[PDB]
């Protein structure tokens, strides 16, 4: 009855994640001045370049050069020896106003509660009781391994570390009446960019002793656990120099690590009218509310929208057999407790607040008691 | 016991899909001259611009301006009245060689069968017996609605159509011992870019009569079916002018429309050593082989890799309760029948062949008897 499952995460300096953080730094800069800014900011990163491309209609006066460079500085790319430098990189801007055809069909002359979805699409929310934060253990451990690397880099413990990293965790689970129970860690992968001076054996020993052992409980690790530490053997070239990054290329890292489902929409660089983000956050909120409310142990929620229409086109619930209530009954509880119009979600989840850059690394879910992580008390 | 499920698709002129097709046109151009080209081509599209960013090491001599412009011409953006023109757009190239650190860790001095995975990651394959092509009905119908729009545009039936479109289909299903049975179409959305002269009522009537009725069997449509046709009310501005596109931003449209699972990796612009593509194609091949082989009615396959390591780190099978065999037994059949090393998948699926641009619109699965769509006869 056991099986393996794998999830990955990436560090703050992974080039796709750099793009997500810059896109959300731009969004936050606009929201600080104009809470009703319409933002759809994509970022591309390659050797020496940050390009912003997209559509913004806002009353804010934003200094893109400063916002971009400050986000790159925060990540840690501050010298050409690291392959990228916020002080000296090229920042190119190809931003236009939001299409007037979209604006007229979505929000112009609309009451805020009755604003239309900013696009069509489908979105999922997921929650599992296998961890207190209601997230899959595989993804939680993968994120914590990247956060540990960043901590040891920033505190000077492992000064050879650079910001670009990837991790991957394979857990052996037991099936339990639809719920899943973690047994042990089967395999861990860590790849991290490093300086030219450190040797492979020093890195592998540090990754095991100072990173894995500092994150993964010893009860999950045994003589059979497989470790792939710096498996490529050399990772000096990294960040955008090693691989082009784009916003919205880590959507599974951002969500549930392969568990649940995904509707395809990226989160970063988008204001609340883009249901790709707001409805995915609301769906997580619903799923977590169902699990923390004791209605099920594991649950998947789907919602969908049409551009210009406020109410969802569909809502579906899948409880994996982990509820005594039928899926039809859970759907009725959801419909009685939640209003998934984007103009209502914005109020419930305070989505005009400029906290988005905080979401753009280490996953959008299962952390920091964001509004979508605080369960709603259900009435039924 | 019924539920709703929604999937979407996009047209050839949707800006993200333009990027996927250009990335795969570049890949195919290199493979035509150098079957061992190492390609990681990302494309960005915004008003008047195609930018190529990424890493290519190849012996081919490729004219990027010609390859890009020919792909845009094929899509149909050939005049400034349509918002984009292959003849006059800007084509910018920011392509470098593949990182030597990656090359040495993945393929340099390696026997082809024993080449390492080009990155870490997780990938899923999925198959369902609900259609002959073993794909979810929601996604099949959504893709066919975009293909119909392109057909009617190209044959001059609806000369007001432009290349950028999106569709979305909600189906009401019945649960059947883990398998799913389509009952009826609950909701359809169609949004398509159009000329300045056609009125909304003419478009809505044509979308219902000439598009939906030409694609969706009447048995699925009834008096209760909801139609959202041109729901924004106006879609003259479109293509990259309306919304920035990027490669690998339609990964759910490319795969299973929300069904199954996704590991996060994009397909387009990558050669076979990038397991994001080759292992996802092999996982589809495994899943389809299990369903067509009569071992299950519905199945999800996960595989994962570490950069530089040839064999998968994990393989998992989930049959939704649709097999008499346990998941452990199906996993043993898979392990006896398939070799999921990338240097073996390349041979089985003929992945050096330049057919990739054909995959980059209307989904990578369930069409045209590509090698990953031809089931393997299983021995057990
Ligand atoms: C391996 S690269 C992707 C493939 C690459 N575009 C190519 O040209 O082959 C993907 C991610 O892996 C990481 N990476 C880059 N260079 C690496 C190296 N030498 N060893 C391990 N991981 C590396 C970085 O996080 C990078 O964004
Ligand atoms: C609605 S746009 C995304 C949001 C946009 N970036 C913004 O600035 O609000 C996403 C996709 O919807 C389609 N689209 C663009 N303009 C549209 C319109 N006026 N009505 C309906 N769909 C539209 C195109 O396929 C486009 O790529
Ligand atoms: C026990 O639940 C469960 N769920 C899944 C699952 C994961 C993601 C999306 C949908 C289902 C699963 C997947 C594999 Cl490959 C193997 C065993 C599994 N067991
Ligand atoms: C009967 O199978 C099934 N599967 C799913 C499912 C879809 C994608 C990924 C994993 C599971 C499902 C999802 C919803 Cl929201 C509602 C009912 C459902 N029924």
């Amino acid at each position: 009855g056991t099986f393996l499952f794998t999830s990955e995460s990436v560090g703050e300096g992974h080039p796709d994640k750099i793009c997500d953080q810059i896109s959300d730094a731009v969004l936050d800069a606009h929201l600080q001045q104009d809470p009703d800014a319409k933002v759809a900011c994509e970022t591309v990163a390659k050797t020496g370049m940050i390009l912003l491309a997209g559509e913004i209609t806002s009353r804010a006066a934003v200094d893109y050069q400063k916002v971009v460079r400050e986000a790159v500085k925060h990540i840690g790319y501050d010298d050409s020896s690291k392959g990228f430098d916020y002080k000296t990189c090229n920042v190119l801007v190809a931003l236009e106003q939001q299409s007037p055809d979209i604006a007229q069909g979505v929000h112009l002359d609309r009451n805020e509660e009755d604003i239309g979805a900013g696009d069509q699409g489908l979105m999922f929310g997921y929650a599992t009781d296998e961890t207190e934060e209601c997230m899959p253990l595989t993804i939680v451990l993968a994120h914590k391994l990247n956060a540990k690397l960043a901590e040891l880099r920033r505190n000077g413990t492992l000064p050879w570390l650079r910001p670009d990293s990837k991790t991957q965790v394979t857990v052996q689970y037991m099936q339990d009446r639809g719920a899943v129970l973690p047994i042990r860690v089967h395999t861990i992968v860590i790849s991290v960019q490093h300086d030219e001076e450190v040797c492979l054996d020093e890195m592998r020993d540090a990754l095991k002793e100072k990173v894995i052992k500092a994150v993964v409980p010893a009860k999950y690790l045994d003589e059979d656990t497989i470790y792939h530490l710096q498996p490529s053997g050399r990772f000096v070239i990294g960040g955008p120099q090693g691989d082009a990054g784009l916003t919205g290329r880590k959507i599974i890292v951002d969500t549930y690590g392969g568990w649940g489902a995904h509707g395809g929409g990226a989160f970063s660089g988008k204001d609340y009218t883009k249901v790709d983000r707001s409805a995915a956050y609301a769906a997580r909120w619903v799923a977590k509310s169902l699990v923390k409310g004791g209605l099920c142990r594991r649950v998947l929620v789907q919602v969908s929208y049409a551009i210009g229409v406020s109410h969802p086109l569909s809502i579906s619930i899948f409880h994996y057999g982990t509820s005594q209530k039928s899926e039809r009954e859970l759907l009725e509880i959801v419909k009685k407790n939640f209003d998934l119009r984007p103009g209502v979600i914005v109020r419930d989840l305070d989505l005009k607040k400029p906290i988005y850059q905080r979401t753009a690394a280490y996953g959008h879910f299962g952390r920091d008691s964001f509004p979508w992580e605080v369960p709603k008390k259900l009435k039924y």
